């Protein structure tokens, strides 16, 4: 059965990844992946997280299986982050919420959903976009399209470019949409042009997918979520893919949600009914202790403001980096403008390298950035920024 | 999008334990969900896993993810448990195993890879099994076929029958095998039977899937493996789909394994990628928490023997109520004769109850027992026994 199987082509990321053990070079600087680091170059575990973890230690009396859709706080919580506290959403049993394994997870999980139960042929992701956003979508038997996003030219977000191949969607068709901290571009529409693009998707008959995977970094989780408001206060129906992997610091604990959005209660609760037959048939119930970590810290009003507090450290220090980052390029040579950059959100930088660029960084430099040309502000130091630097001026 | 979705009809399982969840009336016995319980009626949490959460409490420094196939050491662990410290498979690096969200996951793991990169169009399960077999390989767009198993006449296994029906399967297909403990049966083959079925499934040119759900259970850890390690030492080719939800009590933390078997290590790698490939577009990386918990108290000596006490209790409260079941029967007045309840394995015992036995068994009385007529023997306890009899004879 299994002798003329192919192998499979390295994952964009994780590919990338393996290499940079193997590459056994001392000052080998990786800043190809969109993880959280801190300043002695570690991903630690969050404070908050730590004592929640005591309390469950202590307080859990069972491992039962959670329920398909996981543990019911964990749901609330997160619609009340996404949506507002006084959301009308929320007050009119409007959504629905199921825990999943990761972000991942819940993209997989809505993908699914969409495929056995709509007429859903399409899903329109921007260029670029997260490589795996195609292989889910694929996965689920989906088509991927792709919408115009980025001006390679003027470092921004290309307005017209992007309204116009949008243009090529049909009504019914599910359009994604990073919610803040693009990836791997940085770059995010304004308010205002998330208003153009909501008024333009139910004049058009889209299905807005959200994917949420950075909440809190571009400018605080009620800010980063304004985008995802305006679309909720138009749209009928509507999907959330969330993720607690990086502002929760709880990567490998597979911390994510799948929110449903219907016209009405009646309606969310039948097709909600189908996401969890499809979660059934995948992995049954969700991995109870990262949700539950997070259940505790977002239901404790102390826990939740050290929590806060220290989001807004990883924050304030990838928006340290990114000026500090332009600031050596110019003291180092670079004579191209690395300005745009500090108009960036989240953890990557789309820095304006060539395919041939990266290569050549980490080929004789050591320097390991995204397959994409993206570089992750967060794992650069103020003690590997000079030698970083360098390298980059070095191929420009 | 929504507005016509048609409501998902409701789990066979899940959907009774629910049922019964919304009914509080007095001595309200619930049999019918195959989850561990202790002579309090409870699911607790063992003292190996409280020790080994201590350990990961105090130790962990990051919770970055874990490689798609998971922690190294829960794989190596979970072969040797599978095949034996010395097996071959192990020496000639012929298996390669995934960390998954447990047994479901695995299942469906193997699911989405024979799906995709293989000829597999057909997957037999035994009449009766656990009903989430058929959707998830249904999920994966494969077919499932039944064989017969169960012998209602003489509550055994029809070895006749169920050869018999085998042999409308064809080379290529996959048969799917309980690796002890039947469920919901309770029936499994002795290991003369086991070596009929090895040799005939290598001759017809079968695929073999173990569905290991609850090794420990039957009548220990090796003995349990008994079968598996008779088609694997005779076939170049098997998956295996393993679970530690019942055996280390970690049911909702979602720790299961797929392992992966083929004629050597070079094969092995090939396809392994693929199966990677499918993980990393469903939920990218596996939950750590629940696998921590299992690598650590496989890999220390001490832990290890605490455990091994905890599950030699947990099988030995089974056979207690097995005997006490047919005991008390006895006493209480039944006509039929419920002997062959004690031959039977692990959690599960057919009563031999029709459809509206356990309908009345339910309406009448407050008894939950599964659809199939099957009864969880481990959700029975010295307190219970007596209402339970008295309404099982109630029904014959
Ligand atoms: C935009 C986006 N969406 C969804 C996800 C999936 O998140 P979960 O880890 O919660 O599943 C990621 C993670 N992307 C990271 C890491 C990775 O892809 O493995 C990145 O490096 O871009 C992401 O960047
Ligand atoms: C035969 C079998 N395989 C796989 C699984 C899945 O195990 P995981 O929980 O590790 O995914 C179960 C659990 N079956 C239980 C519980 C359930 O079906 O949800 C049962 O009631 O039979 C099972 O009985």
């Amino acid at each position: 059965m299994f002798e003329n199987i192919t192998a499979a082509p390295a994952d964009p990321i994780l590919g990338l990844a393996d290499l940079f053990r193997a590459d056994e070079r001392p000052g080998k600087i990786n800043l190809g992946i969109g993880v959280y680091k801190d300043e002695t170059g570690k991903t630690p575990v969050l404070t908050s997280v730590k004592k929640a973890e005591q309390y469950l230690l202590e307080n859990e009396t069972t491992k039962n299986y959670l329920g398909i859709d996981g543990i019911p706080e964990f749901g609330r919580c997160t619609q009340e982050l996404l949506f507002g506290k006084g959301s009308a959403l929320i007050n009119d049993k409007r959504a629905r919420t199921a825990q999943t394994p990761g972000g991942t997870g819940a993209l997989r999980v809505a993908a699914d959903f969409l495929a056995k139960n709509t007429s859903v042929k399409r899903v329109w992701v921007s260029n670029p976009s997260w490589p795996n956003h195609k292989s889910v979508f694929n996965s689920a038997g989906l088509e991927v399209r792709e919408y115009a996003y980025y001006d390679a030219e003027n470092h921004t977000l290309d307005f017209d470019a992007l309204i116009n191949s949008l243009n090529e969607a049909q009504a019914g068709d599910v359009v994604l949409f990073h919610g803040c901290c693009h990836n791997p571009t940085g770059i995010d529409p304004t308010l205002e042009q998330w208003q153009t693009l909501a008024q333009l998707s139910v004049e058009k008959g889209w299905l807005p997918l959200f994917d949420f995977a950075r909440q809190g970094f571009a400018r605080g989780l009620e800010e980063d979520a304004e985008g995802l408001r305006a679309f909720a206060a138009m749209h009928k129906e509507l999907i959330v893919a969330s993720s607690y992997s990086k502002n929760f610091g709880l990567y490998n604990e597979r911390v994510g949600a799948c929110t449903l959005v219907a016209a009405d209660s009646e309606t969310v609760d039948r097709a909600f009914s189908q996401m969890k037959a499809a979660i059934r048939a995948n992995y049954s119930n969700p991995p109870a202790h990262g949700a539950s970590v997070v259940a505790t810290i977002l239901s404790n009003d102390a826990l939740r403001a050290i929590w806060e507090q220290e989001l807004t450290d990883m924050r304030q220090r990838i928006q340290r980096m990114r000026q500090l980052f332009v600031n050596t390029l110019q003291e180092k040579g670079a004579n191209r403008d690395f300005s745009f950059i500090i108009k960036q959100n989240g953890m990557f930088s789309f820095s304006g390298l060539t395919k041939e660029q990266v290569l050549r960084l980490r080929e004789e430099f050591g320097v390991y950035a995204v397959a994409s040309g993206a570089v992750n502000v967060a794992g650069m130091t103020p003690d590997n920024m000079a030698p970083l630097c360098e390298a980059i001026v070095a191929v420009l």
